[PDB]
DNA sequence: GAGGAGGCTTTTTTGGAGGCC
DNA sequence: ACTCCTCCGAAAAAACCTCCGGA
């Protein structure tokens, strides 16, 4: 049952990247989602029309599957979580907002997570980060 | 006069690293400072003491230098500032909370800016700003 | 949900052109 | 040897009020 087998956060390599608020009033346009394998590639696309993300990306978690997204305005952390619980109504999901949203792009592309797709070829880099010169 | 000559806030491209809510209750552990370069110099060794810091590192910053530090216990930023500012009565200085602790001192080591000194060796990479 | 920022809304300034619709 | 009609729309200024949210 979902108490003994589902994840009840994140993993813990990514846990200071996070806002762990889920309820507050304070909108964010740096998003990230734990969820199966199964649920994160049908989400991917869901997600992508959905908010019109200017960026987002899928990644291997063990197991499972994060998805990492941005989006072009911004979005009450409760918002994006419903929408995503609504969808599929089976197995685990987390939501939270990114405080650190290069650290945790990066870290997700690197030792024990990777890349399985992305919205930009080649992805972003600290650079993109940074404001435009 | 220092309407005219002083920097009123930070380098624009540092702006969306920083807290710019420096009256706020909100405390924090991640502090820049941006002053002249003789003020930043004496503050650097007086941060340390004052804060007994983690790491500290000051920076170019074309004419004028920033400090970039990381504390063991959280503060206030008016805290930082009213010691900062009561220090020397002279000339500006600018004192902010960090949101964006890596991206902001690993652009203070790049173009424009450049590390003038800092309290580690090496100083820090990202590694450094994820769980140990 | 304070209080500042910035934007929608409203008023004031402005000046081109009217003359029995 | 030197300051006057009016109407109405556009544009500029000012006022106010919604938005985000102790970020
Ligand atoms: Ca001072
Ligand atoms: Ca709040």
């Amino acid at each position: 049952g979902s108490k003994v087998e589902d994840p009840k956060d994140f993993p813990s390599e990514l846990l200071s990247f996070l806002s762990h608020a889920v309820f507050s009033n304070r909108t964010l346009a740096c998003f990230a989602i734990y969820t199966t394998k199964e649920k994160a590639a049908l989400l991917y696309k869901k997600i992508m029309e959905k908010y019109s993300v200017t960026f987002i990306s899928r990644h291997n978690s063990y197991n499972h599957n994060i998805l990492f997204f941005l989006t072009p305005h911004r979005h009450r952390v409760s918002a994006i979580n419903n929408y995503a619980q609504k969808l599929c109504t089976f197995s685990f999901l987390i939501c939270k907002g990114v405080n650190k949203e290069y650290l945790m792009y990066s870290a997700l592309t690197r030792d024990p997570f990777s890349v399985i797709e992305e919205s930009l070829p080649g992805g972003l880099k600290e650079h993109d980060f940074n404001p435009e010169s």
